[PDB]
Protein backbone atom coordinates (compact mmCIF):
# COMPACT_ATOMS: atom_id res chain seq x y z
CA UNK A 1 0.00 0.00 0.00
CA UNK A 2 2.41 2.84 1.05
CA UNK A 3 4.94 1.63 -1.40
CA UNK A 4 2.44 1.46 -3.86
CA UNK A 5 1.01 5.25 -2.46
CA UNK A 6 4.70 6.25 -3.20
CA UNK A 7 5.14 4.97 -6.61
CA UNK A 8 1.81 6.86 -7.86
CA UNK A 9 2.87 10.09 -6.47
CA UNK A 10 6.50 10.11 -8.31
CA UNK A 11 5.23 8.80 -11.02
CA UNK A 12 2.34 11.87 -10.78
CA UNK A 13 5.21 14.40 -10.53
CA UNK A 14 7.38 13.24 -13.48
CA UNK A 15 3.72 13.63 -15.68
CA UNK A 16 3.64 17.27 -14.52
CA UNK A 17 7.10 17.70 -14.93
CA UNK A 18 6.93 16.37 -18.56
CA UNK A 19 3.68 17.89 -19.08
CA UNK A 20 4.95 21.46 -18.02
CA UNK A 21 7.43 21.17 -20.55
CA UNK A 22 5.42 20.34 -23.44
CA UNK A 23 3.18 23.57 -22.75
CA UNK A 24 6.07 25.76 -22.91
CA UNK A 25 6.52 24.37 -27.01
CA UNK A 26 4.42 24.82 -29.61
CA UNK A 27 5.95 21.13 -30.89
CA UNK A 28 7.40 18.46 -28.95
CA UNK A 29 9.60 15.66 -29.97
CA UNK A 30 7.53 12.44 -30.37
CA UNK A 31 10.27 11.24 -27.56
CA UNK A 32 8.63 13.64 -25.17
CA UNK A 33 4.94 13.41 -26.19
CA UNK A 34 5.30 9.07 -25.60
CA UNK A 35 7.29 9.66 -22.13
CA UNK A 36 4.76 11.26 -20.94
CA UNK A 37 1.99 9.52 -22.54
CA UNK A 38 3.86 6.07 -20.89
CA UNK A 39 4.10 7.98 -17.58
CA UNK A 40 0.44 8.67 -17.75
CA UNK A 41 -0.88 5.43 -17.96
CA UNK A 42 1.89 4.13 -14.96
CA UNK A 43 -0.29 6.82 -13.21
CA UNK A 44 -3.20 5.62 -13.92
CA UNK A 45 -2.27 1.34 -13.00
CA UNK A 46 -0.97 2.28 -9.60
CA UNK A 47 -4.26 4.36 -8.36
CA UNK A 48 -6.76 1.18 -9.95
CA UNK A 49 -3.99 -0.97 -8.00
CA UNK A 50 -4.41 0.76 -4.60
CA UNK A 51 -8.68 0.26 -4.91
CA UNK A 52 -7.48 -3.23 -5.25
CA UNK A 53 -13.36 9.92 1.68
CA UNK A 54 -14.66 7.39 -0.66
CA UNK A 55 -15.98 10.92 -2.38
CA UNK A 56 -12.73 12.59 -2.41
CA UNK A 57 -11.64 9.32 -4.21
CA UNK A 58 -14.65 9.09 -6.61
CA UNK A 59 -13.89 12.78 -7.79
CA UNK A 60 -9.91 11.81 -8.06
CA UNK A 61 -10.83 8.62 -10.60
CA UNK A 62 -13.61 10.52 -12.40
CA UNK A 63 -11.39 13.95 -13.17
CA UNK A 64 -8.23 11.12 -13.98
CA UNK A 65 -10.54 9.48 -16.49
CA UNK A 66 -11.36 12.79 -18.07
CA UNK A 67 -8.05 13.60 -18.29
CA UNK A 68 -6.92 10.35 -19.79
CA UNK A 69 -9.57 10.93 -22.80
CA UNK A 70 -8.49 14.30 -23.45
CA UNK A 71 -5.27 13.26 -24.27
CA UNK A 72 -6.52 9.76 -26.23
CA UNK A 73 -7.64 13.03 -28.50
CA UNK A 74 -4.48 14.91 -28.79
CA UNK A 75 -2.79 11.93 -29.28
CA UNK A 76 -4.71 11.84 -32.99
CA UNK A 77 -3.08 15.50 -33.82
CA UNK A 78 0.22 16.97 -35.09
CA UNK A 79 -0.26 19.50 -33.58
CA UNK A 80 -2.62 20.44 -30.68
CA UNK A 81 -5.33 23.63 -30.89
CA UNK A 82 -4.56 25.84 -27.73
CA UNK A 83 -8.33 24.90 -26.35
CA UNK A 84 -7.42 21.54 -26.04
CA UNK A 85 -4.27 22.08 -24.60
CA UNK A 86 -6.10 24.13 -22.11
CA UNK A 87 -8.97 21.82 -21.26
CA UNK A 88 -6.70 19.21 -20.56
CA UNK A 89 -4.24 21.47 -18.20
CA UNK A 90 -7.05 22.47 -16.32
CA UNK A 91 -8.42 18.78 -15.38
CA UNK A 92 -4.92 17.74 -14.60
CA UNK A 93 -4.52 20.48 -11.75
CA UNK A 94 -7.71 19.51 -10.78
CA UNK A 95 -6.82 15.54 -10.47
CA UNK A 96 -3.09 16.76 -8.90
CA UNK A 97 -5.38 19.07 -6.16
CA UNK A 98 -7.76 16.51 -5.17
CA UNK A 99 -4.69 13.52 -5.14
CA UNK A 100 -3.01 16.36 -2.51
CA UNK A 101 -6.06 16.72 -0.54
CA UNK A 102 -5.93 13.31 0.19
CA UNK A 103 -2.85 13.33 2.09
CA UNK A 104 -4.42 15.62 5.37
C1 LIG B 1 -4.39 9.66 -13.84
C2 LIG B 1 -3.85 10.76 -13.33
C3 LIG B 1 -3.58 10.83 -11.88
C4 LIG B 1 -2.79 11.71 -11.22
C5 LIG B 1 -2.04 12.84 -11.84
C6 LIG B 1 -2.86 11.40 -9.83
C7 LIG B 1 -2.19 12.09 -8.80
C8 LIG B 1 -2.19 11.82 -7.43
C9 LIG B 1 -1.45 12.43 -6.43
C10 LIG B 1 -0.46 13.51 -6.67
C11 LIG B 1 -1.76 11.85 -5.26
C12 LIG B 1 -1.17 12.19 -3.94
C13 LIG B 1 -0.06 11.18 -3.67
C14 LIG B 1 0.76 11.50 -2.43
O1 LIG B 1 1.30 12.60 -2.29
O2 LIG B 1 0.91 10.64 -1.57
C15 LIG B 1 -2.72 10.86 -5.48
C16 LIG B 1 -3.35 10.03 -4.55
C17 LIG B 1 -4.21 8.97 -4.81
N1 LIG B 1 -4.66 8.53 -5.99
FE1 LIG B 1 -4.12 9.40 -7.78
N2 LIG B 1 -3.62 10.33 -9.73
C18 LIG B 1 -4.12 9.91 -10.87
C19 LIG B 1 -5.00 8.82 -11.12
C20 LIG B 1 -5.64 8.00 -10.19
C21 LIG B 1 -6.65 7.07 -10.41
C22 LIG B 1 -7.30 6.77 -11.73
C23 LIG B 1 -6.96 6.50 -9.21
C24 LIG B 1 -7.96 5.48 -8.97
C25 LIG B 1 -8.90 5.30 -9.88
C26 LIG B 1 -6.11 7.05 -8.21
C27 LIG B 1 -6.08 6.75 -6.86
C28 LIG B 1 -5.43 7.48 -5.86
C29 LIG B 1 -5.53 7.22 -4.44
C30 LIG B 1 -6.34 6.13 -3.85
C31 LIG B 1 -4.79 8.11 -3.78
C32 LIG B 1 -4.60 8.24 -2.29
C33 LIG B 1 -3.52 7.32 -1.73
C34 LIG B 1 -3.61 7.05 -0.24
O3 LIG B 1 -4.43 7.57 0.51
O4 LIG B 1 -2.83 6.27 0.27
N3 LIG B 1 -5.40 7.95 -8.88
N4 LIG B 1 -2.91 10.90 -6.79
C1 LIG C 1 -2.41 13.01 -14.81
C2 LIG C 1 -2.17 13.97 -15.61
C3 LIG C 1 -2.09 13.73 -17.05
C4 LIG C 1 -2.39 12.67 -17.86
C5 LIG C 1 -3.02 11.32 -17.54
C6 LIG C 1 -1.99 13.11 -19.15
C7 LIG C 1 -2.15 12.34 -20.29
C8 LIG C 1 -1.85 12.75 -21.57
C9 LIG C 1 -1.89 11.89 -22.68
C10 LIG C 1 -2.33 10.44 -22.58
C11 LIG C 1 -1.52 12.64 -23.77
C12 LIG C 1 -1.41 12.19 -25.21
C13 LIG C 1 0.06 12.02 -25.62
C14 LIG C 1 0.38 12.67 -26.95
O1 LIG C 1 -0.31 13.58 -27.40
O2 LIG C 1 1.37 12.32 -27.62
C15 LIG C 1 -1.21 13.95 -23.31
C16 LIG C 1 -0.77 14.98 -24.11
C17 LIG C 1 -0.42 16.20 -23.53
N1 LIG C 1 -0.40 16.55 -22.20
FE1 LIG C 1 -0.84 15.48 -20.68
N2 LIG C 1 -1.52 14.36 -19.09
C18 LIG C 1 -1.55 14.81 -17.87
C19 LIG C 1 -1.10 16.02 -17.33
C20 LIG C 1 -0.62 17.09 -18.03
C21 LIG C 1 -0.26 18.36 -17.53
C22 LIG C 1 -0.23 18.82 -16.07
C23 LIG C 1 0.08 19.10 -18.63
C24 LIG C 1 0.61 20.48 -18.68
C25 LIG C 1 1.00 21.16 -17.60
C26 LIG C 1 -0.05 18.26 -19.77
C27 LIG C 1 0.20 18.64 -21.04
C28 LIG C 1 0.00 17.83 -22.16
C29 LIG C 1 0.24 18.37 -23.51
C30 LIG C 1 0.70 19.76 -23.87
C31 LIG C 1 -0.01 17.35 -24.36
C32 LIG C 1 0.07 17.44 -25.87
C33 LIG C 1 1.50 17.49 -26.37
C34 LIG C 1 1.65 17.99 -27.79
O3 LIG C 1 0.69 18.29 -28.53
O4 LIG C 1 2.82 18.09 -28.19
N3 LIG C 1 -0.48 17.06 -19.37
N4 LIG C 1 -1.39 13.98 -21.92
Amino acid sequence: SPELREKHRALAEQVYATGQEMLKNTSNSPELREKHRALAEQVYATGQEMLKSPELREKHRALAEQVYATGQEMLKNTSNSPELREKHRALAEQVYATGQEMLK
